[PDB]
Formats: structure tokens, sequence, C-alpha cells
């Protein structure tokens, strides 16, 4: 089929990707090397379809010609993968991959012209290097999201390269495609992450929520039935099997179009798209209207005396029709929250249905959703004004201050990144009509970074509380730490807190960066002070940079204006 010669057609490319997510130390030209065998393996069941290996897991097929190259397992310590085999094997090299790709070098930049020569010369090897140097960074990020990425990216590359002021170009026009890809990156580590700490029976919830939502005029039982499709689909793609992701995502959207009506009114031009454009549309395309005969409620769970019968005949299939119900009336509703009334509905209901008049319980089951709304959209009403107030920036400095406070063991680095994330919520989402939504869906990826994807992380006793326990309530948790009174920081050098003279300038995120790691390190130095002392004292050094600059020879004004924050007999390093 049509699925299977994309697959057939882009070979290459997908084995580098599956190569350099799994093996992320792997050299390019150890790329090479696997691309040769996995074209001939690729022909061989092309010339015999009934060879064994032919029918085998498409990533038993791939691992095993990695763990067959001489002293690779070895080199790039995953012996211990190779010495097992099948599902244990697959398992190892899904823990060998590393969230902290700090170990890579920059990511290499080309020369705008050799780039563009590059581009006209040789194009094949020119993606497979990119392709090659995104996947590796990017070690959960699903095929199809990197194959679209690597298309957007040739379409910036062809465009810039006719344009006269071609560095311009290229890092404008690239802007959207780093979005397109933190995004879709961040929200997959957050089910892939939430699908191992829970399992598939509590995270395929999240997907009744979304596409119910999303498709709010389907039929129950065809709902279901995309989920079981969604589902495996999750399955594939978190283990890092690229050739089933792709074949499980293409089902996906196959089943989507083939029932187009009686499903979707907002998804026409998505059908007609390629493979894997088609369905990275579908998933950008909006949420359909409502059936304008839909009311706000559904009087069958709070209404009905058959509610505690039609839970005890089948508890998983009567709260997912009430995920169903509930999720496509409610437009409006974070993800995070309509799984928080799923569980308050299923906690209400133990309770009532083992009263003496079950109904006269279950009846008000609305105001206990309302209150538990009402808190949530309180919290990022404030958040959303705060974020009015102070800006982006603002906001920010505040949110690197709490973080460190209640996770200071992070690595400074890992902190700025999550601040940023945290702030992205609100500079996208404040003001909107779904302002609501819009937020506490972002809000909550933050936090799907923080407890990890292929580990249970261990930070400290409070923060893996949070992460480990209730997937739904895991952002009111993490709002309710305080700091980790425990934590002593290492030594820190005096050169962490000097401004240096090459920093006085107007940038956008290297300098924002800068700025934003000496305030997560001054938080760790300074941990005791308050949030308050902490926020003046930053804004000391801030006002003294802001001047220092102003000034010609900038760092020798800023080492006599700049407040000190050493104990009367440290020079060299801060404790
Ligand atoms: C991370 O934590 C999760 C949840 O505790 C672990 O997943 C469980 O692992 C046990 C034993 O391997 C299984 O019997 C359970 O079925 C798993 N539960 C779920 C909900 O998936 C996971 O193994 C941990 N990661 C490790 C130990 O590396
Ligand atoms: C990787 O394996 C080598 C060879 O046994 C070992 O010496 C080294 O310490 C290992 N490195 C890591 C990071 O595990
Ligand atoms: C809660 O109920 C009140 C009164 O009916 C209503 O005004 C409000 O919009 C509801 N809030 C939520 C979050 O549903
Ligand atoms: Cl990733
Ligand atoms: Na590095």
């Amino acid at each position: 089929n049509s699925t299977q010669k994309f697959i057939e057609d882009n070979i290459e490319y997908i084995t580098i990707i599956a190569f350099a997510q799994y093996v992320q130390e792997a050299t390019f030209e150890e790329m090479e090397k696997l691309v040769k065998d996995m074209v001939e393996y690729k022909d061989r069941c092309m010339a015999d379809k009934t060879l064994p290996e032919c029918s085998k897991l498409p990533n038993n097929v791939l691992q095993e010609k990695i763990c067959a190259m001489e002293g690779l397992p070895q080199k790039h310590n995953f012996s211990h993968c190779c010495s097992k085999v099948d599902a244990q094997r697959r398992l190892c090299f899904f823990y060998n991959k590393k969230s902290d790709v700090g170990f890579l070098p920059p990511f290499p930049t080309l020369d705008p012209e050799e780039k563009c020569q590059a581009y006209e010369s040789n194009r094949e090897s020119l993606l497979n290097h990119f392709l090659y140097e995104v996947a590796r960074r990017n070690p959960f990020v699903f095929a199809p999201t990197l194959l679209t990425v690597a298309v957007h990216f040739e379409e910036v590359a062809k465009s810039c390269c006719e344009e006269q002021n071609k560095v311009n170009c290229l890092q404008t026009r690239a802007i959207p495609v780093t979005q397109y890809l933190k995004a879709f990156s961040s929200y997959q580590k957050h089910v892939c992450g939430a699908l191992l700490k829970f399992g598939t029976k509590v995270v395929h919830f999240i997907y009744i929520a979304i596409l119910s939502q999303k498709f709010p005029k389907i039929e129950f039982k065809e709902l279901i039935s995309l989920v079981e499709d969604v589902s495996s689909n999750y399955d594939g793609c978190c283990e890092g099997d690229v050739v089933q992701c792709i074949r499980d995502t293409s089902k996906v959207m196959n089943h989507i179009c083939s029932k187009q009506d009686s499903i979707s009114s907002k998804i026409k031009e998505c059908c007609e798209k390629k493979i894997p454009e088609r369905g990275q549309c579908i998933i950008n395309s909006n949420k359909d209207d409502r059936p304008k005969d839909l009311s706000l409620r559904e009087g069958k769970f709070t209404d009905s005396e058959n509610v505690c019968q039609e839970r005890d005949a089948d508890p998983d299939t009567f709260f997912a029709k009430f995920t169903f119900e509930y999720s496509r009336r409610h437009p409006d509703l974070s993800i995070p929250e309509l799984l928080r009334i799923v569980q308050i509905y299923k906690d209400l209901l133990r309770n009532c249905c083992n009263t003496e008049n079950p109904p006269g319980c279950y009846r008000y089951a609305e105001d206990k959703f309302n209150e538990t709304t009402e808190k949530s959209l309180k919290m990022v009403q404030q958040e959303c004004k705060h974020f009015q107030n102070l800006g982006k920036d603002g906001l920010k400095y505040h949110y690197l201050i709490r973080l460190t406070k209640i996770a200071p063991q992070l690595s400074t680095e890992e902190l700025v990144s999550l601040g940023e994330k945290m702030v992205t919520a609100f500079t996208t989402c404040c003001t909107l009509s779904e302002e609501f939504a819009c937020v506490d869906n972002l809000a909550d990826l933050v936090f799907g970074e923080l407890c990890g994807v292929n580990e249970n992380r261990t930070i400290n006793p409070a923060v893996d509380h949070c992460c480990k326990t209730n997937f739904a309530f895991r952002r009111p948790c993490f709002e309710s730490l305080k700091a980790d009174k425990t934590y002593v920081p290492p030594p820190f050098s005096q050169d962490l807190f000097t401004f240096h003279a090459d920093m006085c300038q107007s940038q956008n995120e290297e300098l924002q960066r800068k700025t934003d790691r000496f305030l997560v390190n001054l938080v760790k130095l300074k941990h005791e002070l308050t949030d308050e002392e902490l926020q003046s004292l930053f804004t000391n050094f801030a006002n003294v940079v802001d001047k220092c600059c102003k000034a010609e020879s900038p760092e020798v004004c800023f080492n006599e204006e700049s407040p000190k924050i050493g104990n009367k007999g440290e020079n060299l390093y801060f404790q």
C-alpha cells in the first residue's frame, strides 16, 4: 500500500532517525553503514516476502542490525542491550535514550552560503546530516513529526537560498519550524512519560478526552474504536519503533478519513494531503463545531437512577462514556481539568453508591465539578493578571525563583528550560477566548518534561511524590510544594556572577539565557533567603547591568557598582 511505499521510499531517512535516537553518541559515518544494511533487508524482503525475518517486528530487525556492527555496542556503551533479545532488548534500547543531550556539541550551523551551495550540489547529504543532528538531540520525538520538520526545514532552505540577505531569512523563517518541533516534542514526552508511569489504562482517558473535544459529533462506539488505534499508535511511537509508528499513525489517519462523514466537518484539505502531512494537518485542524442540539449537561450521570448499576456492570466503559459525554460538551476545559473531573466523579460514586440513598447523593455531582473548576479557573486568572502586570521576563523570574527553591537539585540549564517553557503557556494563551484551556494544557506539559520520559527520576522526595502520584492532579500538587530546606549547594565560582563586557547589547535568547542562568545560580547560592529578598537582589544586579552598559568599559563599572554576595573572606568561590 501507500504507507509501505512511503516507508520503502524513505528508508534512508527512517533508519537515520531510529539509529540516532537510540544511539545518540553514534557518528554520521556509523549511520551510513546501518542505512546500507536496511536497504539490503528491504530489497531481500521484496525478493522473498515469505522469508522469516520479513514478518518480524521492525524494531527487532533494526536492533539486530545495530547490535551486529563490530565493536559498536562496546564503543557506545549499549552492549548490555545486545546481550538481551527481543522484548528485553527492545526495553533496554528504550531505556538507553537520554533526555539530557548536553553531552552533544552545540548544533553544527553551516555557513549560509555553503549551506545553500550544499543544498544545490548535494541535497540528500544535507538533509541526511540535518535529520541525524536533529534526531540525536530529540530522541523521543515521533518519526512523522521529525519527517514533517525536515520537509519544512527544506522549504526554508530552498526559499532563503534565493534571497539577498540569506542569514536574516534563514534565522527568521526557521523560528516557526522550531516552535512546531518543540511543541510536538513536549506533548509526545508528556504522553509517553504518563504511559510509562501509569500504564495504558489510565492514559487512554487522555485520548478519549482529546478526541471527544475535537470530534464532538462522533458516536461512542466509533470513538472507542479510534481510541484503540490511537493507543496502539502511542505504544509503538513511545517505544521508538519508527516503522511501526509511521504505520500506526497512517492507520489512525485512514480510520479518521475513511469516516470523514460521521466524525468531522473540518478536515477535508487534510484528507487530500500526502503522508505524513495529511496527519500533522489533522492534528493541527481546529475543533469541529458541536452538534447544535448538544446541551451543557448529561443528566444520565446525575439524574438517572441507573448510575450505580451502569457503573457496576462495566466501570471502565461507564467512565469512558462519562469522559466522552462530558468532554464533548465542554470544549472550553483543559485536558487535565477534564481528567480531574473524571476522578472526582469516580470518587463521588464510590461514596454515594454505598449510602442509604445513592440517587440523592450523586444528584449533586455537578456542584463538585463546579467547585473544582472554579478553583482552577481562578488560579489561571491570577497567573494571567500577573503576566499582564509584569510582562514575560518579569513573570519568568518569579517562576525561576520558585522552581529553583522547590527543585534545586536540577541542573541550572534544566531549570532555565522549565522556566521558559512555563512562561510560554502565558505568552501564548493569556487573553484568548479559551485562555483557561490553553494555559492549563500548556502548563501541564512542563511537569511532564520534569518528571521524565523513560526514567522515574529521583529529584527530592516532595517533587518525586508529585511526579508519581496522580496524573490529573500533578500541577496542583507542584503548586503546593515548599522549598527543599535540606538542600546545600556546591561551591560556585565568582565568575558565574560576573557580568562581562561582551554581554552589553540587544539580543534575543542567548543573552536572555545568561540572565536566566544567573538568577537560578543565585537562588541556589542563597536558597536560605526569601523569594522577596532574592527578587530584590536580582533587581539590584539588573539595575547595575543596565547602567554599566551605558558607560564605556562596562565590566570595571559592574565590579565597582554590583552588590556583593560573598561572605567576608570569599574571593574565588561563593559557598
Ligand atoms: C517507573 O515506574 C513505573 C510505575 O511504578 C514502573 O512500571 C511498573 O513496573 C512494574 C515492574 O517492572 C510492572 O509490574 C508494572 O506493571 C509497571 N506499572 C505500570 C503502571 O506500568 C517502571 O518499571 C519504572 N521504571 C523503571 C523501574 O525503570
Ligand atoms: C561504558 O563502558 C565502558 C567499557 O566497559 C566503561 O569503561 C565506561 O565506564 C562506561 N561508561 C558509562 C557512562 O557507563
Ligand atoms: C459554576 O456555577 C455557577 C452558577 O451556576 C456559574 O455561574 C459558573 O459559570 C460555574 N462555573 C464553572 C467553572 O462551571
Ligand atoms: Cl525528544
Ligand atoms: Na555540550
